[PDB]
């Protein structure tokens, strides 16, 4: 890869294999450092109830015309600031994350859609990283509904990377799927708003910058329709209290805690190689674990998620042919990369001392 924005980051990111710990910002932007399995505002979202005029029966504000609608790309603190400033005087907001995982352990939130009644945003969450904790007062206020589609990523996300926590989230895939019906996103705006939504930037590289138009439709068009679809879901749950048992639902969502990857050294192996470990002797096991755990490791260290490091079928390879000098190593798996090739010694002590340990 090219691009790496984690270089740029304010504090590196911690990959060890130790339980994460939040550190979060109040609405007052007051800095605190929180505890490991611990949400730091479980007994605030526990004793916030869902604003009462949020469960009446309303009629729907339509969406707004793609051609005339207002859209900001915010880049810049004071900028994030005005945005926050305009949050603040609205009920409810409609938010989407796009996220990057190949080139990280963890992965990180590259991007921030943000819809309102009247306007869109999008909010560039590389650039604006460190500053993103000042939109603590939204996302906390008890009398804003923030509004995702299949929020149970986000809600990990937001936290990870920027001590974010929502009080009185209300998550419109819950709802349908509490109406018994198909769920997705795609779904949801093609039922209700008539509109078919682009999927094709869904695998899209979210770490680009300057965001290509197309990229810059698709991630407005993830929000522009959702407060739409909320108003009209609202409707259906409130006649065939379900409106109530969704809210319940999504307050529980908003109650999840991110937790960092974690490497089982005796499980994971076999959860991501499978039915492959049959027809293996005991050292090729003991390769398969080891090589695997190795990759792991690396991916921590040079903070690339794992497939980056090394394809799943270059462990079972290595495993099964057990290479006994540094080329053959190379040779194992075709298109060799540039942590496979630095620590090539390393991953021929683990096969050397495998079938050392035996015969």
């Amino acid at each position: 890869s090219v691009l790496r924005p984690q270089l740029t980051f304010e504090h590196p990111v911690d990959n060890s294999p130790t339980p994460f710990r939040p550190v979060y910002y109040d609405e007052k932007g007051v800095r605190h450092v929180g505890e490991p399995g611990v949400h730091p505002f479980a007994e605030r979202i526990k004793a916030v109830s869902v604003p009462s005029e949020q469960l009446l029966l309303k009629t729907e504000t339509p969406y707004l015309s793609l051609v005339t609608c207002p859209l900001t790309f915010v880049d810049t603190v004071e900028d994030l600031e005005a945005l926050v400033a305009v949050l603040l005087n609205e009920t409810e907001i409609a938010v989407d994350l796009e996220h990057h995982d190949f080139y990280s352990y963890q992965g990180f939130t590259c991007l921030m859609q943000i819809s309102t009644r009247t306007q869109d945003f999008i909010v560039d969450c590389l650039k604006v990283r460190a500053n993103m904790y000042l939109m603590a007062p939204v996302f906390l206020q008890p009398n804003i509904v923030k509004v995702f589609h299949g929020a149970r990523e986000d809600v990990r996300w937001l936290q990870k990377d920027f001590g974010l926590y929502i009080v009185n989230l209300f998550d419109t895939s819950i709802a349908l799927q509490n109406l018994h019906m198909p769920h997705s996103l795609a779904f949801a705006v093609d039922h209700f708003c008539q509109v078919k939504l682009n999927k094709k930037y869904q695998t899209a590289d979210w770490r680009v910058r300057p965001i290509p138009a197309e990229m810059v439709s698709y991630a407005q068009q993830d929000t522009h329709f959702l407060l739409y679809v909320y108003d009209r879901l609202k409707q259906l749950l409130l006649n065939c209290n379900m409106l109530l048992h969704v809210f319940q639902e999504s307050r529980l969502l908003s109650l999840e805690r991110y937790e960092k990857p974690h490497l089982d050294p005796d499980v994971t192996y076999k959860q991501a190689l499978g039915r492959s470990l049959g027809g293996l002797s005991s050292s090729q096991l003991q390769v398969a674990r080891e090589i695997f755990n190795w990759r792991d490791m690396a991916a921590r260290e040079a903070d690339d998620s794992p497939s980056a490091v090394m394809h799943i079928s270059c462990v079972l390879s290595i495993a099964t042919k057990l290479p006994t000098s540094a080329n053959e190593v190379l040779k194992c798996c075709s298109p060799v990369s540039v942590a496979v090739r630095t620590n090539v010694m390393k991953l021929l002590q683990i096969v050397k001392d495998a079938i050392g340990s035996a015969l």
